[PDB]
């Protein structure tokens, strides 16, 4: 199957799979049920921004998603990810809605990758922005239901006249292949920002966004749908 | 056929093809007859570096390409570039070798590019770096002749055991499209570097190294080897 | 005195000093009599973004000023600083006001300044972003009546209880010295971004912003504001 | 008296102070007895690299020293700098000789800061990298005995003709104040590189290179020469 790295933002608790009984961000390590969460308020119709980090000598992926105003919850957790990516990846994000639903919209998306040796110059480095999206992308692969809107922005689940649709998935991954790690590399390091804005005319909301990092010729798979946020086949 | 913009080096005087008689840089519009041209003393053996930049507010393509000790040479053409290039660009090195051969090897090679709007944060941006090129990059197409070396190097034509080959040809372009301007854009810029060693064991060299843009599904043309520097079918 | 280079964004035609008839952006050489100028029709309450660039091998020194909705001016002026501006200034920005008055308020403001020598790294490079000001900002030098307010933006010129006041001026310059040349450098480059808010409950709005770089001790001039932009102490 | 954060490359085991009996690189908080030390091999002579870094989300303080040909140390230690650094600081790099002596030599360093906010566009942020010193720079404070020579490398501690000189002390730091955290701040970070040549005619070395943090009036304390890196005043 696909390798999977995720930080969800998470807002619908489905306790069957472990999820705590609360929205929630999560780091996902080949599974869904997450190594780590944090409670996380969700502010339906509000813009927020998410931000992860990573360093390899650190060996901590760390997550903090914030909204105006104060509100920010932050989760981290240790690991390797040598030993868990391929050398080679794609970066993304994925959503989805089920039986309740939202927008999923990403209004701004940044990556940074770096592969360091001996001087100030990275062996390999490699950063993109976006701050609007072009209606037709080039250097994105969109999967499922995901498309950019008149205004610029980038919807990954199903919106319309306004109104966000149920039982949708939808990703967007950078289309360049990263060099994520190297055997001659000393450091390897990562950032990603994005922001984004989860809406919906209901009190009940689901299923969330998620950045993910995935062997390069990832696909939704079947029956990723509602909880599993397009990102896995099961709940294992 | 494709449409192309290149900064040659340019190693071998073919004057029936309008080459000056020395070896020089140029600025190449569409065809080999460059626009603009200013001589340039190759150094055989040394390594050097080139910088190219361009903006579309001052339309002004300009290239410096240099060697350690104080030797510089720089060409400039003013020129509208969002008329000449599609919206959407791959960006390349070129090079080759005819009767006369030389080694093309790149050592080190920086591109950013940034559309810009209404605030300080560009619409959209990329800034990729190579100071060492891996094995088999999965973020580079390499076409012809082209291939990396054990120690880290992009050879663009061919070299046995130390020696360059005649009758070589090869590019390298990097895998993401790139927004070069878009209908929103205020400024749209791009800025290059890139580390090059020509070396060869014979006093007469050729043929030469082109950075080139061209469209995104561009390849070497038939009949392209030697003179035309892996760019152009024929010399108009 | 000083020496001055500075891109104008003049709201009040002084014609007695040169300005045309009308609210232009000016590029300024040593003097406030611009070496060249362009058309520009301010948009009294909106907020605009001026970028300006600068590579001494084009040897172009290039503005482009734009309000949201299509609108946008610019002006280029070939000149080679390096015969100008000595090899450490300081960057800044200024304004004034005079009979007729306006805010000159800066929101946020990017530089990046680049000495280039025979490799993908820079000799040295320094790059600053500001998209909020501090209270207290040590980084800043402030001079005359520039201040910060309580929402994070820089006030060049007084306001009080949200008017703005006539025959004010200030002007805030970055902390550090920047290497703008040095006798080693192939080629050196900078690049600026800054956004603003000119408003005024009056129909006559003067006199303007100006980006400028200077000798490293500048001071406001004596008998500089008004329409000499707090830059020069006469109008030669 | 200051508040220092440093990493220290410490040549010389001093174990009345808590070194450990081998060469290592540590990290100090407040202190020379360093919160966390690992074991370093010092090569006299060859070009080596340290890369740090720290993210207030993460609250891990990273190091790594390599060599090339593959030998690497790294250090981390958990702590929230928040509540141990003042908001603005300065950033630097001291070292000292004592009976024992070596050459204490930057040939490149880098660092960045980034505060960040609600957008992929930083609250403020600073870069800048030296691949060269300048002979007069007047961006960085000279302290003690340092100084920087013909070839462009930064001279620590003394050296004459070739020869480090015992029983010396200098320090550089970077002019501008950094802003490291603020209140609005969701996330702070920091990265910084710098090259090293340490090497000495002796077999045996002393007594090594620090990157610090420090207040922004920092100055070298009485008394720091020798073990205590032109640090700290005394060994508590
Ligand atoms: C009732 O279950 C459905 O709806 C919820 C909420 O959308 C999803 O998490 C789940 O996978 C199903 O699609
Ligand atoms: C003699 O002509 C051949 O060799 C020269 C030098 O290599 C090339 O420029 C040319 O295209 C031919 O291949
Ligand atoms: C009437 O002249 C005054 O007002 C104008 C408009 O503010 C300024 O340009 C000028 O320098 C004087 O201060
Ligand atoms: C013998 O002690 C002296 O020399 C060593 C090695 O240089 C230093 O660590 C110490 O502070 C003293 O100056
Ligand atoms: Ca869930
Ligand atoms: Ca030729
Ligand atoms: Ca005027
Ligand atoms: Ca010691
Ligand atoms: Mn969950
Ligand atoms: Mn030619
Ligand atoms: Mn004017
Ligand atoms: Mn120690």
């Amino acid at each position: 199957a696909d390798t999977i790295v995720a930080v969800e933002l998470d807002t619908y608790p489905n306790t069957d799979i472990g999820d705590p009984s609360y929205q929630h961000i999560g780091i996902n390590i080949k599974s869904i049920r997450s190594k780590a969460t944090t409670r996380w308020d969700v502010q339906n119709g509000k813009v927020g921004t998410a931000h992860i980090s990573y360093n390899s000598v650190a060996k901590r992926l760390s997550a903090v998603v914030s909204y105006p105003g104060g509100s920010s919850a932050t989760v981290s957790y240790d690991v390797d990810l040598n030993n868990i990516l391929p050398e080679w990846v794609r970066v993304g994000l994925s959503a989805s809605t089920g039986l309740y639903k939202e927008t999923n919209t990403i209004l701004s998306w940044s990556f940074t990758s770096k592969l360091k040796s001996n001087s100030t110059a990275d062996a390999q480095s490699l950063h993109f922005t976006f701050n609007q999206f072009s209606q037709s992308p080039k250097d994105l692969i969109l999967q499922g239901d995901a498309s950019t809107d008149s205004d610029g922005n980038l919807q990954l689940t199903r919106v319309s006249n306004g109104s966000p649709q149920s039982d949708s998935v939808g990703r967007a991954l950078y289309y360049a292949p990263v060099h994520i790690w190297d055997k001659s590399a000393v450091v390897a390091s990562f950032d990603a920002t994005f922001t984004f804005l989860i809406k919906s005319p209901d009190r009940e909301i689901a299923d969330g966004i998620a950045f993910f990092i995935a062997n390069t010729d990832s696909s939704i798979p079947h029956g990723s749908g509602g909880r599993l946020l397009g990102l896995f086949p099961d709940a294992n």
